Formats: structure tokens, C-alpha cells, sequence
């Protein structure tokens, strides 16, 4: 494996301690053996999430102490206006409080679109892979969200450059059994988060695009990590190593009519989201109508103006290659460290997080005694390191459990590669004890998003 | 008009300028002679909302710095659940962005519920006044607004204790016409933000909760400016002469059954919303599923841990009867420099605004052809000053009963020599008030129009 | 009375309280009746000193957090140094962590190198007025503080436009009796403290510095209210009556040879201080060696990188003509309103305090008993504000020619509120000022005793 | 080389970058061959010194942001006073705006002390080993700074417990030579910085002490490593094996009457320094009447309020001990990386900085040509490292010659801040000086283009032969 220092230095650091196994498992036991309901007083490191737990930078505090908090025409509003208009060419900008706000913006509103002249009648939503609250707002709109990732993905510990690309033929398949004119959207998510992180590449995101056009159906960018994908399209298509990142990007979204961003991911901020629009006044409209009741008025977006701010100052660092190669680098190092002990995960590592594979260190415990979890529970009990789970526990109704996936996700800029060894060792030590290993039962489920909820029991 | 010192001290300061008279009357044309279209760049003193713009105290600002950013568990969710049960007595909390994502995470779950066993089937909500954003959703969600202030409220000039008061004669009425199984929630709004910032008695709120009750029907205390209505109470009720602020509010919150804030407003925030449940764990179970689409994890509900953080402390500091006492003064102040002056206002002054009547200042302007906008292009023009229109350009296509002028004052932020320049910019245009025209359409949007439509003088 | 609104809005706000009579009671006899010996707990406006007590701005905040901590080469030293040449143009600057830290930097290096070749066995520092802290630097170096300002300043009802020159036919009465070869430098100290905060004209400034260039003397200029000496002669100068702050301040610059400032003063600041010379490369050299074993290495002088960065922005804003006519027109307006009411102050107010004339005030205490220093007390156990005394006890008994108490304003701090609350206090004092008593020495430093020295009543 | 873990994670971020082999050749020249001269923006990883340079913690800054800015009695000076007594049993304090502002308001008031009833004719100072401001103070005021660290800390490849102990032999030695009439003070620097960033045993503090209170010798504690010292005093003292760092330090000053302290070091902080005066009255009210015109008021010292806050919290994180394991691990890695490639260095390495012995990495280079400033010039041009000369550049010329002073060493100082770069920064050091080892014969002495006269290490230019 191979570390790659840090592009910067430590301006401030926030404590963060191991709690005893005593003080440890206490805590697991009135958590109920679900990581979500723990709080963070009682985790080490946490790799629950990749999402809002960045740490900024100095320029970035600085913006937002300077941030205009006015309730219309903040400053900062112009600013990531004119900064959207710079890294997509995007001409319409509507700031949302995170993610999934922009979703609930703009998913509604082209449902509502595409059904004028009374058509789309069965209207569906076609991805690469729709990550969970995508899924679910396209599914509260009376959508189908239709996930079409490539084969390769599933092939965990084959590499391959482009695991999140789409399905070019399931594509076309599906634009012909459900016709062009219920497709509300092609959502193109980069990278592909719930492919493990994986990027998609320029020539297939440039094909679903065209085909899309063909078809007069709208393309939206999900960007959380779209600066992680511009990193691996300039890392592994030839047409794109002498590129600068920006350059990525700006043809990115040439492939995309209007894009929903998390700007809790990649642009380094801890709250925040974005919807952009390249062309369609009429979209845009529409969706700022929508905004107004469901997030704030159209220039804050439930959003501080410091916050803002501070986007528009993240959105600028989080396109750097140094930053980048270190960032992915990182990642790349834990899964190095975790695959050289003989640890299965999606290989290659893809921008944010090791995603390691089905439980083939725990073979006694089946899907519905959740084997994933049973590890995260001892690899905190273990160590203290907080992961969330990617298998039979977030599924639900027991929808068959391809995957027993288990998320390591790191935050940009906050733990060093020391941090990273202690995660590889944990793991690693837990070859141990993997095999005596106890299942775990539902002593408390929830009807619908038992992950965060459930209270489980050995 | 007397004024009250700050009971406080400046530690930091923004800088604001006048935009010299060719500068505003230029931005005014490039705006379309529409105020909410201005850029914070082109305003002086902006008074067009007293949300999100308050100056935080130091200590607001530490409790950001060591903000816990934690996905899940973060260490300031439970130290705002502990605030809600010791200043409310309510059991839980949900956090929000914002008021309106508050509404939107309670206001479908109470319809659902109440829809249980087929009720509900023409559903409304009854408030003293809906601001809104709350009507807003209760129409997006297929119910009725149903509003019924105190006459009092109506009559403007004449004094009365409590213009925010509940109508009792026609809330029975309404719960006679419609039926208690059509009422999914009354929805208790302190101060009331559309009668001009107007205090409900603590007997009002009583009698309120008392017939709710005897019908099984829910309660919401909207609760953007629940503080200045302790106030009120304080200062007009003899029954509450010697009580704290602290004790006013627990007995307010004895009359609810859940609440739903704006901490944009008395808890002196930038950003930051909540919703909190007195003792139902059901409805609350609903509203943390409903919360995790559309606002974010239910240990931070779409707010980054540094504005939980802000909350914590705001939430204490909006009590101190101190600083209520100053700042319900300083708008006080300015309602009395305009009366003194012959301008006609909502008397007495409510907790965060002055209400001014432009049909007297104006009367060659008829409605229909906006005179409080009228006003309001004029004192920018002459000012700076921007203030908000109540009246037929917010009503809409619609005979609006009043065009009043709202002159809303953000919290700590305005000294009362900004106070005099702003009465003074409005008295000095009594003589010019007679020779000023009213305003056509350039542009007019289908819906809330005020925001965007780009007006021209005749 | 005029007041005079803020040219900006307050961003954050600090807690201040009033202390019960008891509280000050106690606190001033456990003080030794000394205010000085008070913690600010014990306080409620404090108008001690304007030094280092100043509300910063948005934008120095940003600067600090983005400061460049390096200890040799810090990005903010060549800011400053910048600064420095486009205000006064300048070529050398040495940082200093505070205004007498300059002095000890500067002043030795000036009483060595006047007697390189033996002479100046007799040496002396000639100044409108030393500042105490100054003169202790001159008289600690085994030289004497000559003070020679105008006979305008101390006729304290009577106004003239520049109380704080220096006597023309002093001065050179001094050089004929001393020698040139004995007098190592003339300070020319703007505005002139000790004088009451009084400007000195252009033109004394230029006639100071003629006389001393045909005579080989050294002109050091104190700056610590460099931006309000300005401000008075654009103010009071037709020849500079249209022209900018900045223009004012470089041609004043013209008429020195070095300056020492304190930065806590008029750039805005809590802490820092700074020497610059004009082109003496010698002295700057023979400077930045002492700066080492006092101060730091040349490049931060004691200060932190962050200090130095709000030290440039500090400096720009200082010289804003609409901040210091809001903050000389707020000195202003509490001087009208003690005047008005028949408190005799130095007249005209001065840039930053109003001076009491308390040998008016109190005329049955002679000097020697401190009359001023009894009407502070008596203001401070009577409201909570505490003030200072510029007059028998800062002195160091040396005869005194004014009697004063100085009510001390602190820039962005406090409203003409607080200004009113000062002048309603002391107003209230009008028939206890018969009623007053000298204050006898308990314990007497040396070296300015002022500071620590414990009294009690006679 | 076993790295360690950060007992915290990152919370803010600062840019930094590596110039071009070309910008760094420039700009060296541009700086006269004199790294101190160099701006901070042709620097990478800047190693010049651990002062004021460190990260503060998120309770750091926002303590600052609730600071107190009176002129007179903030609050956050009677926490500081509060923190001095809880930490160190001394009932006085005086803040300073950082180290040397606590040596100047202390040590004339000390001499003035001692001259009374005729005393102090020749005056001296005594230490383990006076640092450079500390001792410049020493000699302004008059007096002679006597250096008495143990012999073992010269033998910089032997290893030694307590490389930074007092000589006791020489100690009575002095005593007798000078009499304790002439003996202004004793000043124990723990750390011993000048001998390598050494620690102090609590057992040579004890003894010294007792020495001197027989004799009535007033001590100074220089104190500002004084946290790192503590660790090793539990890391190497059998003694306090089981005893809290607190504990440690809480016995450290029952051996010293007051301490001096650059709170830029220990105390995690970017300016400060502070007077503590553990029952001597009269010496903290003269030390008072100096502090007002040389620093500030007395409650302030020439610190914001701020400033005050972040010390009174830095102080508390600097003793916590998971992270002195971390910090003094992190020198231990950097040293070692050095040691496994051969690399000479002062063995074992302290609580701050890894001092590379720069005597036998480049023979051909004798001491007057600066041997350490050489080694130090190349590896800034090979990778961007700032580092800084502990040897006969820093010492300068004899007063009584005209030319150079016999160094004894010939240190390169590698000072790593605290909690500012991790152990990838440390490998990109150690492979920076690793990378020059076949280049070390080659690389050719400095010579003087501009020389000053005093302290010339801070302002003069060089060039190569
Ligand atoms: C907040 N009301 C604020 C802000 C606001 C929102 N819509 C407005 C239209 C016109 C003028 C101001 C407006 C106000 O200034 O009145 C509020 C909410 C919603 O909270 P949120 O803004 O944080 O989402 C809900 N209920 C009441 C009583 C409010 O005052
Ligand atoms: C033991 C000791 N005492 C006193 C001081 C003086 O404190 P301050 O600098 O806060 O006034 C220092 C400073 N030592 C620093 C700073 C320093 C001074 N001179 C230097 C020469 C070269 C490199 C660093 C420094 C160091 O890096 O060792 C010190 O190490
Ligand atoms: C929540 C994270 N992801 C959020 C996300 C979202 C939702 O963003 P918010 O969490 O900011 O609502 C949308 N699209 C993609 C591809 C995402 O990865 C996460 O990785 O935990
Ligand atoms: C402290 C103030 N004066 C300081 C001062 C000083 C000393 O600056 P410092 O307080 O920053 O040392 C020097 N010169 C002049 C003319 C001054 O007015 C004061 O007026 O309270
Ligand atoms: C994994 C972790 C956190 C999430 N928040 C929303 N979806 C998620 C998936
Ligand atoms: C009066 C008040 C404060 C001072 N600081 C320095 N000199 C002073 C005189
Ligand atoms: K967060
Ligand atoms: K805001
Ligand atoms: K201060
Ligand atoms: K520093």
C-alpha cells in the first residue's frame, strides 16, 4: 500500500477518544446493536458517512464569516451563481438545504412537466444506480426508480475501469418496454455511490446522453461526488490525462440537462445542497415555485448565507487534482491495506469509501441474522469504528440480498493515514474471532427503515 | 417614543453604505421597481423580514466552533432535546432546516393520522392566522386554511391587549360547520406573525386547548415568536406580573400538543428549524420517517451541528426578559416616531414589526394598482430602506382590505438611530406622498408573484 | 445634540450587565478605590480606555482566520509592510505587540545613536505632549520629556481649532537652551492624548518638522489616533477641506521621520502595534536588533500572524471618513449633552473621549487630593461606568495644568444609548460634587503609579 | 519507526505547497543563502522552529471567541490566574506577550533584587543551559550566563536518560567560584532546549533546588516546554510511573520560586507568555512595576483577551498525556526514520525537534564555513524543508577576535509544531535528507556576502564558495 501525504497542513483539530470495551459495550447494548442509534460520544472514528462531516478549510470559515445572511439577494447567491455558470455552464442555480432537498425540488417538477399533454401515464425514473433518497422521492412522486448499473459491478474483486457505468443495451431495452414518453428522467449519478463509489466514464455518460436527447428525455447529473468521478475519468481515459479537472467537468456536463448536488460530499462543507439548470427557464421556474414552500425563498434556499459562502469556496478546492489524488489516494491505501491482508472488497476502491464484500469471514451466520452488522458490532466492539451496513439490515422486506456489502466511508480531510491503519487493523485482527460469531435477532423492528431504527439482540 | 438601551454591547460589526440616489434610482429600474428583486448590494437598512438576519452573541458563535458535525448521535441533538423538554415540558424533538421544512415534516403525517377509520374526508386547519408558509401546506396537502383572529385585529388604529387573540365564537362555529372529525389540527400561532405581530392571551390559548381537546382534535403551537408573545403576556396579564419569561412559556406549551418553530426569529438564528412533540410517540415515530426524505437524519434534520449548536444557546438567549424588554422596545420606539407624526400603524405595536397603512398615504393610488408598493419604491428610493408589502401585490388575482407597509426589525441588529432614520425617510415624504403614481406590470408571474414581478410606473 | 447614525449594523453582540449597588460598593473598596484594580465583572460600560477594547469587523475576523502564522516571512508582515508605504509612504516597518512596545523598540535606538560621537550627555525628547507610557520610555532611558503644547489647551471652555499643538516659540526655546545636539527627537503625538484627543494642524506639524530638519533632529510621529488627527483637518483646514482622509493622513506623514502607534487605537484592534521609518536605513536596522531580545523576530514583533493580518484590514477601515465621522460625532454628542447641561469639558471634543474639566467641578479638593479622581468614584459607585483620570494622579508632585476626568469611547462598541445613559449619570452628580472628597496614597508605586497604586478616601 | 496515532481528528485546513526546484533556487538566493530571510510562501514544510506555529483546538478558538478584551481585570485573566495555582501552586501571575517579554519583565527586577545590601557585584546567571533570548536578557542586564548542562549531553550518539540534567560538581563549583552573593538566579529550562529539547530528571530539579535554597538562590523555572519534560519524567523516572502528568508537573515546581514560560510552545498556542511567582511578593509587585511600561497593564500583558482564553485552554490540552505520547512519537518516528539510514542525531531525540549532528555528514566543510547551514541550504533546495542552524552560524564571531567562535557542534534542527503535520510529512523529511546522502561530499561550504554584527543567524547573507 501507499500513503500519500496531505496537500495541506492542520489549522485546528477536535478531540476524539476510544471508549473503554466496558464503557464500549454498554453503550452497544442500549444502542441495540443498530451503529445508527449510537451517539458519536460513544464512537472512535466514524465512518458511518462521507456526508457533512468534511473538514474546511481556512478560506472556507473565512467566507462564511463574511457570508451575507440577507433574506433576498445575498451576495453569495450571485456568487455560486456565477461559480455554477463557471464549473458546469449551467445557466440557473437554485440552492437547497442538503441533498435530498434538491431532489425534492426538482423531481416533483419534471414529473409535473413531463406529464403535460397527458402522457406519462406510468411515469418511471431510469439511473445508473438511484442512491436511497433519489429512490425514495422519485417513489413518493408515484415513480418506479429503474437501476440499470453495469455487470461489472457485481464482479467485487474484478477490476474494471468504469464500474458505475450505465447499461447501454438495458437502457435502450427499457426506453423501448416503457416508451420514451413515460421516462421522466435519466438520473446519471458520479460517481455511481451504491456501485461502490465506482466512476462512470465519459464516453458512457456521452452516450446516454445522446441517446437520451434522441429520445427527448431529460438528463439530471446526482454530482454529490462529482468531482471524485472527473479525478478517475482524468486517471484512466487516455483522451483525458493531459486534462485539467475543471476541463473534466465542464464536458461532464455537457452530458446532463440539469444536475442535483449534495454539497456535503464533495464541494467539503458540512450542510449545503444545489440544484443547477443548464437552459430550461421553464424547469427553472417551476422549480423555484416549488422551493419557496418546501426549503426557503429562492436566494437562500433553506441555506445560511454563510453557507453558501462557504460553498462557493468548497466547490472551487474540491475540484483540485492534488486534494483529489490525495483524497482517492487515501481510500485507495485502506483498501490496499484490507485486500494485502486478504479481505475481499469492490476492487478498485472507488472516491469516498472501501466497500468491503459479502460476509466470507462470518459463513455461520446466514442473510436475516444480518452477518454485515454482526462484523460492524464486533469491529466496534473491537475498535470503536463506527460503519454502516450495506446488505439484509438496509434492505428490508426479505428482498434477496445480493450483496452483503460492508461501507468504510471516509471523510475528506479529516483522518490521516495513521487513522486508516488502525481501521485496516481492527479489521484484520478481527480474523480472530470471525468465526465465533453470533447472530443477531429483531427485538424491536420498525415497519419501513428498520437501519436506523431497529433494535436488535444476539 | 422613548428608547430602551441595549442590554448589550457590539463585538463585531457589518459594514452597510447608501447607494447614492442615481445608484438606487438605477438598481430600483434594474430591478423592475420590485424591492424583493433588489440585491442586498442596493439596500441600506433592510427590513424586509426579520428571519434569519439576527446578530448571535458570542457565546452563539463558540457553541458553533466546538459543533458536533456527527451524522448520527451528534452530542448538540441531545442537548437541544434536553432545551425543548426544559423550556416546552415536550417529550421529543425532531430539528428542521427551517419553520416551513417543520411544517412540512408534521403537517401530512397529522393529516394521515387523522385520515385513519375514513375521517378527514374534507379536511381543514383552523389557526387564529396561518402565515404562509403554514397555509401553504395545509392547501398542498388538499386542506383548508381556516382563519379567525379577533375582530380586533381588524380595527388598526383602536388598542386592544391581544389582536392575536383566537375568534371563540367562530371556532366552535367552525368545529360546528365542518365537523371535528374534518379538523386535522388547530394551529396556535404566538405572536400572530399576519395581525401584525400580535400577542394570543395565555386565557385565549387556554379556552383553545380546552375545546380541542373536548373534541379530540390536535394542536400545533406555531412557534417562530413564541418568546415576545411571553412577553406580551407578561407585561398584560396581571395573573403573570411577577413570573419569569421561562414560567410564561412552560404554562403556553400546557396548551399544545406539539409545536413547530422557525428558530430564524426569537431564538436569534441564521438558520434552524423544529419540530417537538409533547407526549404522542406515535405521531412522532411518523414525523421522524417523513423527516429522513425530505430534511435529513433525525439527529439533524437538514441543519449542519453547528446551527443545533446556535440553536441550544438561542433558544436561552430569546428568553432573557432583558433583551425582550429592549428589543420589543426599539419596535415600539419606531411605531411611536411614525404615530407621533400622523402615520397611521397596527396599534399597539406587535413583538417584530411596524405595520404601517399606506391607503391614507397614497389615496390617488387605488388598490388594484398597488399604493403600498408605491410607498415602498419611494422610501427606497429615498432611503435605501427596503421594507415588505402586505397587501395586493402579496394578495394576488383579489380586493385586499388593507395595504398596509411592513417595517420588520431583525433582532440586535439596528440601533434606534436606525430606527429615526427610517421614520424619518417615511415622514419626509408627506408632502411628496400626493404627487407619487402607482405601478402596472411589466412582468407578472401565475404564483407569488410579489417576488419576481417586474412592475412600471404609469 | 446631534447623534449620528452607525455606518454599519451590528453582526455580534456581548452581554453587559449592571452591578447592584452593593456590588460596587464592595468592589471599589476591595479595588483600594482605585477603578484600575476592578475586574470588569464589576462594570457595566467601561470607559477606562478606548485601547484595545474596539469591536473589529466581519472582515478582520476573516483576515485573522486566514492568517499566516510562520514565524519568519508570515504572508501578513509583507501586507503590512504594503500598508504601511501606501500610507505614509513609509519604506521600513517593524511590528510591535502594542504601542509602548514600539516605543522600547525605538526610543533607545534613537538615544544611542544621537550620542555616537559622544555628545547628547544632556539628552531630551521634545513632544506637543508625551503620553505617559512615552514619557516613561524617555525618562527610563536617562533622558527628560519636555512637553510644550499650545497655551489654547488649557482654557478648556474656550474653543480653538487645534488645542493639540505644540508651542512654535517653546519649541525653539527649547533647542536654543538645550542644544540640538541634546534633544534626540521630537515626538509629534496626533491627536494629542494628554490634551484631550486635540488635533494638531498641518501646518504646526510642517512648521515642527522645518525647524527640526534645519536643526538635524529627529521627528518621531506617535500615531495612535493618527486617522482622527486626520479627520479634524479635513475638518478644520480649508486647504484640506475637500480633500480625502487618505490624502490628510500621507501629507501629514510628510512631516516625520519615523512613527510609533499604538494599533489598538485607531486600526481598530484589540492588540498591536508597529514602527515604521520613512527611508533611515540605520535606524531601521539598529530598531529591528532590538526588536529581537524585546519583541520577536522582525517579521511578526509579538504579534500573532493573525493580529498582523487584522492589523492591515484594521488600518483601511480606520481611515473610512464615514466610520470617523459617526465616531468623532458620537464623542461629540456626549460632550454636547454634558455641555448642555452646564458640565464643564474640554471644548471642542477631542477624536476619542471627553475630558472632564473636574477642577471646576470639585474646586474645594485641591490637586494634590486628586479631584478628578473623586468624581470617578463618585460616577462609578453611583452607575457602574467607569472612567479614568488624566490629571494630578497619571502625572508622576509634578504641577498640573488640567484637572480631567476622561470618559473614554471605545470605537463600534457602545450606542448613543449607552451615551446617554453616561451623560444622565453623571448629569445626576450635579449637587454631590460639593460633597466630595480627596483620596490619600495606601500604597505608591515609582513608575507610574497610576496604574496599581491603592488610595482611600480623606 | 513505529508511527502513532492522532488522538484527534482534523478540523480545519491550511494549503500548503511545494515550489518549484527552480522557485526554490531563486528564491534561497533571493534570501542570501539565509533561510530565515525567506518568505513563508517559498517554504513547504516549515521546520524553523515549534513557536507559535502550532494548531489550536476547536475549544481553543471558541474560548477566544468569548474572550474578554477589558484593559483592566478581564475575566479571563482571573482564569488564568486560577490555571497557574491549580497547575503549579504559584499564587502570582503576570501575563507577557510571549516568552522573552516574560524574561525582560522578570530577570532585571531579579538583578535589582539581589543588588540590594550591596550584593551582585559580579552578577551571573546560572543554568542547565540559557537559551538564546534568555540568555541575551541575561547579558543585557549586565550579567554573565553560565552554561552547566551535564557533559553527557555532547555525546550526542550515547544515549542518556536526562540529557539535560545540571552539572552538579560544576554547580557547587560556580557557587564557590562566583559566591551566592553573585549568584542573581538559577534558571532550570525544561525542556533543555539548547541541549536538544532533553528532559530534566525530577531528581537533578529536586537537588538543584535544595542548593540552592541553602544558599539562598532565587530559581526560574524556564518554562517553556515544560509538558514535554513531565512526559519523560513519567516516560524514564520510576517514580512517577503511576502518577498523572499533572502530578508530575505539580512536583516539578515545587523545586523553582517562579517560572518564565513561552506559552508558544507546551500551551499550544500562536503568541503568549506568562510570569508566575509561586509566594515572593515582592518580587511579583516589582515585576509588576516593569511589566506596565514594557508589556501592558497587569492583567493583560501585552495579550488580547483572547489570547488569555486560548491559554487558560491550551494550557489544560497541553498536559493531557495521550497527546504528549502522540507529539513526542511523532519526533521519536522522525528521529528514527533518520537513525535506520545512518543518519547521526542526538540519540535519544526530545520532546520537540530531531537535531541532526551535521559535524559527520559533511567533512569536507569546516565549522567557519557552516557546515549546518549547508546541509540545511540543500535540503531546503532538494524539497522545500525549512529547517534551522544550531552551530557556528548561530554562534557568530568572537568579540575578542574578529572571528569565528569555536563551535563545539554543528546542529541542523528539525522543530515539528504541534499537531500540525502528520507522520506523511514526517517520511517526506526524512526522505528529503535521506535523498542528499550520496550529494553530502559534494556539497561545498557559504561564505558571507552581507554580514551584521550582532545575532547575524536572523539577518545575514551568504553565498557558496
Ligand atoms: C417565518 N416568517 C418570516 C419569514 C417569511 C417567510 N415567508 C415570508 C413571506 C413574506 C415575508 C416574510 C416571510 C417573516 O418574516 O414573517 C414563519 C414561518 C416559516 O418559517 P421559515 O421562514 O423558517 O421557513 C412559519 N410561521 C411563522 C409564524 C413565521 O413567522
Ligand atoms: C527555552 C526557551 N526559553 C525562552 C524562549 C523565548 O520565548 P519566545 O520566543 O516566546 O519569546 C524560547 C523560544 N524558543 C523558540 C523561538 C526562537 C527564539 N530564537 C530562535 C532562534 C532560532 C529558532 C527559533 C528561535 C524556539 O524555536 O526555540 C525557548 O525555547
Ligand atoms: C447520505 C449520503 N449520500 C447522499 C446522497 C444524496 C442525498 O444527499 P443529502 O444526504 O445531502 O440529502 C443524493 N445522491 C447521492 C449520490 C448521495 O450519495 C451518504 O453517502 O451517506
Ligand atoms: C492606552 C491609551 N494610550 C496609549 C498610548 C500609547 C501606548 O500604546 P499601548 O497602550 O498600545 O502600549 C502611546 N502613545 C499614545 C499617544 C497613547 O495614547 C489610552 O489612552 O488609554
Ligand atoms: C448511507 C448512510 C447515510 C445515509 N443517509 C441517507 N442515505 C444513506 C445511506
Ligand atoms: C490612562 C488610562 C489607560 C492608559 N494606558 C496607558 N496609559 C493610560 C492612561
Ligand atoms: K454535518
Ligand atoms: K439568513
Ligand atoms: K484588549
Ligand atoms: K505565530
Amino acid at each position: 500500500a501507499k500513503r500519500i501525504v496531505e496537500p495541506f497542513r492542520i489549522k485546528m483539530v477536535e478531540k476524539i477518544r476510544v471508549p473503554s470495551r466496558e464503557e464500549r459495550e454498554a453503550a452497544l447494548k442500549e444502542a441495540g446493536y443498530n451503529p445508527f442509534l449510537l451517539p458519536s460520544s460513544a464512537v472512535y472514528i466514524d465512518l458511518l458517512t462521507d456526508s457533512g462531516t468534511n473538514a474546511m478549510s481556512d478560506h472556507q470559515w473565512a467566507a462564511m464569516i463574511t457570508g451575507d445572511e440577507a433574506y433576498a439577494g445575498s451576495r453569495n447567491y450571485y456568487d455560486l451563481k456565477d461559480k455554477a455558470k463557471e464549473l458546469f455552464n449551467y445557466d440557473y442555480i437554485i440552492p437547497a438545504h442538503q441533498g435530498r432537498g434538491a431532489e425534492n425540488i426538482l423531481f416533483p417538477v419534471l414529473l409535473k412537466y413531463k406529464q403535460k399533454e397527458g402522457k406519462a401515464k406510468n411515469p418511471v425514473f431510469i439511473s445508473n444506480f438511484h442512491f436511497d433518497t433519489t429512490a425514495a422521492h422519485v417513489e413518493l412522486n408515484g415513480c418506479k426508480a429503474i437501476n440499470i448499473v453495469t455487470e461489472k459491478a457485481f464482479d467485487s474483486e474484478t477490476y474494471d475501469d468504469w464500474k458505475g457505468d450505465f447499461d447501454i443495451k438495458k437502457l435502450k431495452e427499457n426506453i423501448a418496454q416503457h416508451g420514451a414518453d413515460n421516462i421522466v428522467a435519466i438520473v446519471s449519478t458520479v460517481t455511481c455511490n451504491s456501485a461502490g463509489g465506482q466512476p462512470v466514464s465519459m464516453s458512457n455518460l456521452k452516450e446516454v446522453y445522446e441517446i437520451a436527447k434522441q429520445h427527448g428525455i431529460f438528463v439530471v447529473m446526482d454530482s454529490a461526488r462529482f468531482c471524485e468521478n472527473a479525478y478517475f475519468i482524468k486517471a484512466r481515459d487516455p483522451k483525458y490525462k493531459n486534462a485539467t479537472i475543471k476541463e473534466v467537468i465542464f464536458d461532464m456536463y455537457k452530458y446532463a440537462d440539469a444536475l442535483t448536488m449534495s454539497a456535503k460530499k464533495d464541494p467539503l462543507l458540512n450542510i449545503g445542497g444545489l440544484v443547477a439548470i443548464r437552459d430550461n427557464e421553464e424547469i427553472f421556474t417551476l422549480a423555484r415555485q416549488r422551493c419557496v414552500p418546501m426549503e426557503g425563498f429562492v436566494t437562500y434556499g433553506g441555506l445560511a448565507g454563510r453557507d453558501m459562502a462557504a460553498m462557493v469556496q468548497g466547490l472551487e478546492e474540491g475540484t483540485e487534482e492534488e486534494y483529489l489524488h490525495y483524497r482517492i489516494g487515501q481510500v485507495k491505501y485502506l483498501g490496499d491495506r484490507l485486500r494485502e491482508a486478504g479481505i475481499p472488497i469492490q476492487y478498485p476502491t472507488g472516491g469516498h469509501a472501501v466497500f468491503v464484500d459479502c460476509k466470507k469471514l462470518v459463513p455461520q451466520i446466514p442473510g436475516d441474522q444480518f452477518p454485515a452488522q454482526a462484523v460492524i458490532n464486533a469491529l466496534y466492539l473491537e475498535s470503536g469504528v463506527r460503519a454502516v451496513e450495506i446488505g439484509s439490515f438496509l434492505l428490508g422486506r426479505q428482498k434477496h440480498a445480493d450483496m452483503e456489502f460492508m461501507r468504510l466511508t471516509i471523510a475528506r480531510r479529516v483522518y490521516t493515514n495513521d487513522h486508516m491503519d488502525y481501521i485496516a487493523d481492527a479489521l484484520i485482527g478481527l480474523k480472530e474471532k470471525f468465526a465465533t460469531l453470533k447472530g443477531l435477532e429483531f427485538e424491536y423492528e420498525p415497519p419501513v427503515l428498520r437501519h436506523f431504527t431497529a433494535r436488535l439482540k444476539p
